[PDB]
């Protein structure tokens, strides 16, 4: 395919890119804030982003058709000092070589940072506020590694699908015109509440001016570049870039080319406003079908040119990279800003939504073969064509690690459980890792922080004490030898959950506090229409739908197997005393290896074994029961099981477990089996995970599968992949994703990373370059069951 | 099974019962009201129900283990004079021989009614108020048959599942004790709002006293019968009957026997409170399982005895017969109190809820082969065992017409879309026909009236004028000869739908107003915990969850086929002019045999034909969108597709249709295809109906199939049944019902009613005795397609 | 002032915000001497009679104990709005410990004298 020549070139330029820390952005935000000292933080912040848009370096790389950036170079991490300024100050000298997700921070930019940025933001950024306010139960729980509570204080909101349909329908100018209209209607004489609205609308307008400017700056650049350009083919496409970028995102797109650039420019802009994951493109195959179909019908564009444009879009999307502090990076590894685009599902008539764009969204991932966007499919078994599920299976079989396949109706159920009516829930979008979003309409932190279900078992077993340090990290639910019955053990588990959940809810109040006060996102609020109606930022519940932020839960296999295996080994078989078990558990099984083999052999979640799976429904409905009792200004808290890479770091805090897990190793990824303990085929593993109440977890559920590639060869292999995927929908499993990789390729990538720079692996709801992950995360992935039987 | 000797006898007793009209209930209710002049309606109603409970004649039949009733004999319809007095007066001399559900009114009951009852209620009962008040837009649509509006003004709330768990765990004394305690904690010096609360708690207390009075009368009668009983076996049952009725529903049941009597006594008292369909027993299998299992452990009861009691219970429940006016009867034929009781589904942990009683639920129906209860299966494909599914299918194959199989997840989605949290929606119970409920927690009329989708299409084709009378009965949407394209045609269909829905919304305002003032249901409120916590009756928003009332929608295949066939004939194939078409429709195809053959041959809903099924999602999402724009004190209105038997009456107002349906015949039942048009097998039929957005209809959808018996022979035929039901779930289809009956039998049952008095047919969401249905409804059932191919 | 006070508060104090935020019609009328608008931005609330009866019946220790108790009943797991109350009560407690300290420094000074 001709356009693939260009795509290969763009890809090669993406691969050769070193990951660098951007500071110009942070520097311009600071100028903006200083330039507006004494104005409302929403004004300050909008002016800062206008300062960033008007002033940041911009570029148009060779062969680009779609253009833009969040930083001064592709793959560069940006610093939002209003949030995470102390991070760069604390790892100023280590970030370039830190274990997880290093960013090359030039000596130039260090000085810019230390001199022009860091001083202004001390005690002022969100992260510094949090460190100042953190209550002691949070700090105790966090320091003992039972919780991770810092992520969302470091990196903005993200975790939402902008109002792509509003931006396409109105353009940034139409939106700013509406804000201008609202603003003219308001009277500052009508009291402080109206002034607040005035401020927010003014802040919308500045943001809108900034964004249109950045788009005009690129047009100016392409203009100047084209004068300078000897090649008449490039010159032509450069002048086209000039005309496209002049029109959008200021105005509604005129064609598919422009609609793509509109989203891209806005995507970059909201990302620059707050570095964060999950600024979901969502259902591009629905948003852009009108322009694709018009052009094909008009002759102004061909299907292959549309694929070319989508492929460049993919590559531009991939040139962002989540920045974060070095701890959070082990929990969120591979620079996974994790921009989920999705394909398929149903339309507003509940009919099959699959169209040419749907297929080409998959085709953009196969072509470009990068870690982003996080390309997934809302798969409606009742409505979507086999051909569409098939193309997804071929994409998977190619080792693209995508798409992740969602049981559409599970996704709809989660949005209904979020309080969204069915008249709108058909239009849900998967978010970031596996969460649930709704274009321009739903507001939530989908993942404030992580509870370690493994920690929960360790606290029960060690009566609230860290096995690492010995300090009392949790509450004292008793000496486990005093448990007469399995019910008393279960009571202990439940009391600990109350404490872990209560502590996460404690953290959520500070997060909502600091967010509402210090994280206005006007550029994002531009595309949430309800924000325009009520005059309140996305941060202050302006969105149509607000739900409570999501509590994230890591260690399904570890909590489930420890409960099952303790019941089995201590309470039903009585194979060992509680005392002996505890000693085995204190020794990390050293000197008790017959006990360890007894633990390893006891029922294991992931096999359709009832002796293992009997407890899953109870624990996790109980867990979600606790989470939901907590109220916030945005609604009752939500729950998700999207461990990301956090199972690896969070396991370093958890000692040996009755399931056989040895101390400080990783907890289980996702909702699935512990590595090597599932040996009953894919289907049996799905049956086990179906015991989870997926619909209770409205922030989503994230399952991994690693398939032996020989199982996917031939049409027979493809059919079997589709059978399994249909099996997942039948079992009501929200989400699955597939690594399909010759396991020697992953081991060679450890020893000769240079020769596997584009090696993709599915981590946890998102894809990463394998050589770009910390070795422990690499090892976690390697040790995942290679599943040899479909079942 | 020995106990089948007692069930045979109980069943022969039931099958030989003449259906009579009770008046004593209305007489005593009139007394209670007279004895309470000057009191709030709620106190009156309550005192009138004490009087009914303490005075109505009671009986203990031979062989009965469970006792009670709602009238002077089994199967008698009762008159709540407060709701429908004037119907007995208008039909005083016709009701004993009216076409639909005759009720023999004894000359003596005629006299008591006319002298002591009718005078008091003129202009007083809700039916009288509605007729006084019925606005003229409702009248002229009702007139001309476009809507049916009169049901719920005649027949009290029903359509709900009472708080079975509250009754069972607290007993009526326990609840009365709470009402008394809330009463003592309120001070009537704190204003009109508290006095209202006080008034409500008193009404609960008075109700509660009467229900314990009624039970004790049964215990008394049993001990007196015991005195006169020679056989010690019977005498020992009568003594046991006495012991249990002294305890329940007053106190929590000490055993499974007592628990059954408890629900039944309570179920009869809330039916007496208001004649109404669908006081549903709900999930018996979950409410009673701990009684059954404790009793079996204690040797106090065997599974056989538990089965026998349940069979008794099934018959008892059958001994109610819904009452209504002569015209309502055509819409709801067969004395269809539709008391639904479902087994299966998932428990509070999301795990398989199937237990022994789940199987004994099906077993009872198979044993009793009566028209009620409406026994139905909540079937979770991911959790419920095949053994359960096969039992259901074995029961269907026997010709029991039950159970109806509900795709469990769809039931949950509808409760979620009613705003029930997934933390409680696992607990949904199908209601009356196919509506959704939540035990003791959800308030709404699930079916206030019927929109004729036929009528909608007739109103476009005839520009809002009746084909029967020529009157202008609907709005004007334009000569159909002026629709240049299908879009203007569809726009007119939308405009008609807007007006129909609008006029249904108008009638709902009256229904709520009358309901809230003149239809307190203190007995029912006893088992709604939240009415106790807020001190407002079920009728005044006391329940934990209120949704607006459900607009019923009839004529699915008719508007779909007419829409599809207009499009195919007039706009795509252009093989018939709109005028030619209208001239033929005005003629009822009289002399247009070629046009009628073309319409018959145009695509038909139900064959998985996109030429037909293309419009389904769009028209029916439009419709629910219209319904949902309307608010009430209880939430936005809701929608369901449960025509009952109203497709037969409502069809007598619809002329011929471009779908080829001749003038004034029945519309299509439920949501499936028109008889004789689905020629592609059951599975294609299910695929067509999957294009309906079942989710959006939170009051459910009702699908009929009729399967050639030969299709079900042997283990293979059961297998195909099960595959069909799994396909149902795969396709996200809420509900299916199965008639399985040799066609001759039906036709013999028309020639020889007396040879078939127990022949059961599945009508539309419920079962009737075929010989008790008006012939034209029998003919509709007969012309249903006998599916001869599973597909 | 200039070395330890002035730089911290530039753009921060209420009067700076007022000057930064002053709408222009307000500016015109103030520049024209038609309104005077600045003095409550300069100087705090005053213009109230505090709860003297409360001060006298309970003393600052009684009040601070009510705040310690309201604070102890509250749970910051219950959402941002509880958090805001917890912050307020904390601030009453802190400020009340300070008042008592100042009363005691005087007591200390009087005893030294
Ligand atoms: C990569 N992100 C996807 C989800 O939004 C959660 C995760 C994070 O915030 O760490
Ligand atoms: C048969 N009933 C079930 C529905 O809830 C209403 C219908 C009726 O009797 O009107």
């Amino acid at each position: 395919k001709d356009y693939m020549k260009r795509i290969q070139a763009l890809r090669e330029n993406y691969m050769s890119r070193r990951v660098e820390m951007d500071i110009l952005d942070a520097y311009y935000v600071t100028q903006g804030f200083k330039a507006t000292e004494g104005q409302p933080w929403q004004i300050q912040k909008a002016v800062a982003m206008k300062t960033v848009y008007e002033n940041k370096p911009i570029f148009i790389q060779d062969h680009e058709l779609l253009v833009g950036g969040v930083a001064f170079k592709p793959r560069a991490g940006i610093l939002n000092p209003d949030s995470a300024c102390s991070v760069i100050e604390k790892e100023l000298d280590t970030i370039s070589t830190r274990k997880y997700d290093p960013f090359y921070l030039s000596e130039e930019n260090k000085k810019l940072f230390m001199e022009e940025v860091a001083p202004y933001w001390r005690g002022k950024c969100v992260l510094d506020r949090w460190n100042a306010m953190m209550p002691e139960d949070v700090r105790t729980m966090r320091d003992g590694g039972m919780l991770y509570v810092d992520k969302k204080f470091v990196r903005g909101y993200g975790e939402n699908t902008p109002g792509w349909r509003t931006l396409l329908a109105k353009g940034i100018t139409g939106i700013k015109k509406e804000a201008e209209e609202k603003l003219a209607a308001l009277d500052d004489a009508h009291g402080e509440d109206v002034l607040k609205q005035i401020i927010f609308y003014k802040s919308l307008i500045i943001s809108a001016e900034g964004i249109i400017a950045l788009a005009n700056r690129h047009a100016d650049l392409a203009e100047k570049m084209a004068e300078k350009e000897a090649d008449e083919k490039r010159r032509a496409e450069l002048l086209k870039i000039a005309e496209v970028n002049r029109n959008v995102p200021a105005n509604p797109p005129r064609n598919f080319y422009e609609a793509l650039q509109s989203m891209l420019t806005y995507e970059f802009c909201i990302f620059m406003e707050q570095n964060a994951s999950s600024y979901n493109l969502g259902r591009m195959d629905q948003y852009l079908i009108q322009y694709y179909e018009k052009d094909l019908a008009d002759g102004t564009m061909t299907q292959d040119e549309a694929q070319e444009l989508m492929d460049c879009f993919w590559i531009k999307i991939s040139e962002m990279g989540l920045f974060q502090d070095g701890e959070s990076a082990a929990f969120s590894a591979g620079y996974n800003m994790t921009v989920q685009v999705c394909a398929g599902g149903i339309d507003q008539y509940g009919n099959d939504a699959v169209n040419d764009l749907s297929y080409m969204t998959i085709q953009a991932t196969q072509d470009t073969a990068l870690k982003e966007p996080n390309m997934t499919v809302r798969y409606s078994i009742s409505k979507n064509p086999d051909s569409f599920l098939r193309k997804a299976a071929e994409c998977i079989r190619m080792g693209r690690t995508m798409p992740a396949v969602y049981h559409d109706d599970a996704g709809i159920k989660m949005l209904l459980n979020k309080g969204i009516p069915m008249s709108q829930a058909w239009d849900w979008t998967p978010c970031g890792c596996v969460e649930t979003n709704l274009e321009g309409r739903l507001k939530s932190y989908t993942d404030i922080g992580e509870i370690s279900m493994g920690g929960v078992v360790d606290m029960v077993m060690n009566n609230g004490r860290s096995r690492k340090t010995g300090e009392q990290i949790s509450i004292r639910t008793g000496d486990p030898r005093d448990f007469k019955t399995f019910d008393d053990f279960m009571a202990a588990v439940k009391k600990q959950i109350d404490h872990f959940v209560h502590t996460m809810a404690t953290m959520n109040s500070y997060l909502d506090y600091l967010s509402e006060n210090y994280r206005p996102v006007p550029a994002l609020s531009l595309t949430y229409p309800n924000c325009m109606a009520v005059g309140k930022d996305y941060a202050n519940g302006g969105a149509e739908f607000n739900v409570g932020n999501g509590i994230n839960i890591i260690g399904q296999a570890d909590i489930i197997n420890s409960v099952a295996d303790i019941k089995y080994l201590v309470f039903d078989e009585k194979k060992i005393s509680m005392d002996e078990l505890c000693r085995a558990l204190d020794a990390d099984f050293e000197g008790y290896e017959h006990i360890h083999k007894m633990c390893m052999d006891a029922p294991k979640y992931g096999n359709d074994d009832p002796k293992a799976d009997f407890c899953v429904g109870e624990i996790y409905n109980y867990l979600v029961d606790q989470i939901e009792q907590y109220d916030s200004p945005f609604g009752k808290l939500t729950a998700g099981m999207l461990p990301v890479s956090g199972n690896v770091p969070i396991g370093q805090s958890v000692g040996a477990l009755p399931s056989g897990r040895k101390a400080w190793t990783p907890l289980a990824d996702g909702i699935g089996a512990t590595g090597g303990t599932d040996i009953n085929g894919a289907t049996a593993l799905l049956k086990s995970i179906s015991n989870l109440p997926h619909a209770r977890f409205t922030q989503g559920t994230q399952m991994n599968l690693k398939i032996d590639p020989k199982l996917l060869e031939g049409e027979r292999g493809l059919n079997s992949m589709m059978v399994l995927l249909k099996t997942q929908c039948t079992l009501d499993i929200y989400h699955t994703q597939y690594n399909v990789i010759n396991p020697e390729i992953l081991m060679d990538a450890q020893k000769n990373p240079g020769d596997h720079k584009d090696l993709l692996v599915r981590v946890a709801g998102y894809t990463a370059f394998f050589v770009e992950l910390g070795k422990d995360i690499q090892d976690d992935i390697i040790q995942r069951t290679e599943i040899e039987n479909w079942g």
